[PDB]
């Protein structure tokens, strides 16, 4: 059986990455102050809160919104996922050095939540108004859901294959998974992957905040998102986008690119438990962990670090201790970054690949926000109070999606 | 380097398959009416063609619709895609004998090329109307684009994967691909896997006859449809959703089930090109043709047969016509069943991947409609006039989608 460890598949590095968040639109900016104690979550100062009266009005935009790069044409040819695919393809590609790779085994993989979906608004009430003529000749390639990522590959030449997974909260990281698949497999040498997502709205809070999904602790914006604590009563959004550049290591080692880090398996499992709620007994959502250390060749005692999914709703949480101890994690050390950086649904999972490169890259796990009186019911080893430096070898990062998609990536120390 | 052929991947076989139709809602009836000349083709009736006076008045709704088979319930906790899903679901494991499979080794993968978009209308209104807690708690599970394949891998217990690619005409092909990626990396031994979509509607017709991609030969609405003929004038509308079941060889015969075809091997390459015309050259294209080739351990030379992507555009006709040359397939007996089902977008691939077994099964392939004055620069055995029986031991079907993913399918005869 082939495994990154014995050889069976190519060795795959992480050699640039890139991200948008809720502290900085700089990655390695939002990393100093994640290890600062920093948070992305604040009261929502949009006129739609007040006008709606909703019961959560706290999250976390973009520091540096996507439109704040985007002038008239691109405002008009382009839905919001898509101006921020663009946005980010540019910038991975200029933090990896610009290279010339082939088209031909170049590919990309970008999950995303949605879609292009306002602009099916926008298309509605343009026809509503004016006639069937009134609808753009745009309209189809700026809603279709595979338009980032058709965007990312046309803007940068990707020939093997452009593909936009759909998994909820697990899309940004099965993108990684896929891409991996498609380098190991052998179709391409290099890929672009990760994960875009839209902004918070009052629809997207009203949707979730009726499955009772999302913190109400409106009062202390900061303090709101408490994966693992007692206290937790929900997730908060926090806007995100990530994207990193994969390559077999051959490929890094012939243009001189210096790996980040390591991307040894990837394991998709489902639930089929409940089109929303995760299954209690962890067990599926366990054996992606599992199915991730069996393709890279580890073993579950080598597992120094998750990231978490961690959302901080109590049935979440509570599934996801249970997965941790199925796959034999326990004794891993744990980081919550959406305790800081909030839910960016089809983003998140990439972001947080991205924290996971950089907890190995540099030996070091930010707190988790908020922990202070960890749940009795939980007994996971959460890093909390100030960064946790450490021998960090091998990580997994956790992401289980609305739906029963569960995804886990392994990646290890360069 | 491992091919079916050479025994580095599983056998995976097709065991069991289900569609819906704008001719039939029961396959065996769709393969019967295309061998007999049948169109799904027709005048829409509907008001909303008179309401916009819509360029486009024709196009091939399903023969029976879904709804006709979905109470109160379903139509209330459902997206269309999803109705669609569970409808399609249920038909095809009955049809397999409704096999006790292990859930831990069953993977679902279904593509779609929009998601439950209707919903979000729906929710808009909702609280527009009536504020946030007017939207549903089913709200988010009913949009969300992977909600299809959701639902199916709930109502059969897939728990080894539930993914949904997206890639406009070419997902429910890609989602055969992966399906097959998931079985020949061992993550699975048994798929269900295709594609599902929504209706023909005034909003859907506006926004691609906007780009001049449809044809408006109103007047013999049969006849509109005319795939490498050198009358065409774009593409029909035809509604379909289809599933296929396919799982190893071993495991086929470990529960007695009786292979339709072997499933070969799956390219999966992108354009980089244009958001929404495909290359004229067609070498991306091809090179999906020839990667299916590669990994099924086949040369262009045993290939007797062409399931064409065929949507009868002057461009993307064209463009085939150069792909099918550069992957050395141009002697293969072509079909473009686009001419009597149309384009059902993130259904077709699937649909047609059905098709491509059922010429295997049957050494037929129908006949082309409205293939009467072929165009003089395109020179293909297109199969026409009468179905044409022949000895066809191996097939490609190829989706060539929107945003430029291409995604080659190759079959074979069991
Ligand atoms: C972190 C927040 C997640 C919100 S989301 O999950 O609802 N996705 C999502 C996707 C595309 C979108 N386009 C637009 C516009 N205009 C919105 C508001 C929008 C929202
Ligand atoms: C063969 C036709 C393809 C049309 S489509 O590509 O526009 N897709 C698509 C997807 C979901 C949809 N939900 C609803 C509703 N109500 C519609 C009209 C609808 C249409
Ligand atoms: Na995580
Ligand atoms: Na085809």
């Amino acid at each position: 059986q082939p495994s990154t460890a014995n050889g069976g598949f190519p060795s795959v590095v992480v050699t640039a990455v890139t991200a948008t968040t809720s502290i900085s639109p700089d990655i390695e900016s939002t990393w100093k102050g994640l290890l600062a104690g920093e948070s992305g979550i604040h009261a929502l100062e949009d006129e739609f809160v007040t006008k709606w009266d909703l019961a959560v009005k706290i999250g976390g935009h973009l520091k540096d919104p996507v439109d704040s790069h985007m002038g008239r044409l691109d405002m008009r040819r382009m839905s919001y996922v898509q101006r921020m695919g663009k946005l980010l393809g540019g910038q991975l590609w200029e933090s990896a050095g610009s290279p010339e790779v082939d088209p031909d085994r170049f590919a990309v993989v970008v999950g995303t939540g949605l879609g292009g979906a306002e602009r099916i608004v926008e298309s509605y009430d343009l026809m509503n108004a004016g006639g069937p003529r009134k609808v753009s000749p745009l309209a189809v390639q700026m809603i279709m859901p595979n338009g980032a990522a058709a965007v990312i590959g046309l803007q940068l030449g990707a020939r093997a294959g452009v593909m936009t997974p759909v998994s909820a909260c697990s899309s940004g990281s099965e993108a990684i998974a896929h891409a991996w698949r498609q380098i190991v497999m052998g179709d391409a040498d290099v890929a672009v992957c990760g994960g875009v997502e839209g902004p918070i709205e009052a629809l997207p809070i009203a949707a979730f905040s009726m499955m009772r999904a999302m913190s109400t602790r409106n009062d202390e914006p900061e303090r709101a998102s408490r994966p693992f604590d007692k206290d937790r009563d929900g997730f908060v959004f926090g806007e995100a986008g990530a994207l990193m550049l994969i390559e077999t290591e051959e490929h890094a080692k012939a243009r001189g690119a210096k790996p980040l880090a390591r991307l040894l398996g990837a394991g998709i499992t489902s639930d089929a438990f409940h089109m929303v709620a995760p299954a209690a007994d962890g067990v599926r959502a366990g054996r992606a962990m599992t199915r991730s250390l069996e393709l890279a060749g580890l073993s579950p005692a080598d597992i120094d670090h998750v990231n978490a999914h961690g959302t901080a709703t109590p049935i979440g949480d509570a599934a996801e201790a249970n997965a941790i101890r199925v796959a034999g994690c326990d004794q891993a050390a744990v980081y919550a970054p959406k305790s800081a950086l909030g839910h960016s649904i089809g983003a998140v999972g990439a972001l947080e690949s991205v924290l996971t490169v950089l907890t190995l890259r540099d030996g070091v796990i930010p707190p988790t926000l908020n922990y202070e009186t960890p749940d009795p019911e939980i007994d996971l080893d959460v890093v909390a109070g100030e960064p946790r430096y450490g021998d960090y070898r091998y990580a997994v990062n956790n992401s289980f999606g609305f739906g029963g998609h569960n995804v886990a990536l392994a990646f290890g120390r360069y």
